[PDB]
């Protein structure tokens, strides 16, 4: 929600969610094909106004054997 995880924070973040286990960005962008018009949310944005987090982000951090719908 409205609390801006920037930088660092969302570093932090993408790195608990997936990173250290996995990782592929979507950094305004969409996997495998699609732009940086914020497909996939929009890392950047979803992250440094919307809190991206592991309830919020799953999907567009490492979608592996976990793959989740946030």
């Amino acid at each position: 929600g409205p609390e801006t995880l920037c930088g660092a924070e969302l570093v932090d973040a993408l790195q608990f969610v997936c990173g250290d286990r996995g990782f592929y960005f979507n950094k305004p962008t969409g996997y495998g094909s699609s732009s940086r018009r914020a497909p996939q949310t929009g890392i950047v944005d979803e992250c440094c106004f919307r809190s991206c987090d592991l309830r919020r982000l799953e999907m567009y951090c490492a979608p592996l054997k976990p793959a989740k719908s946030a």
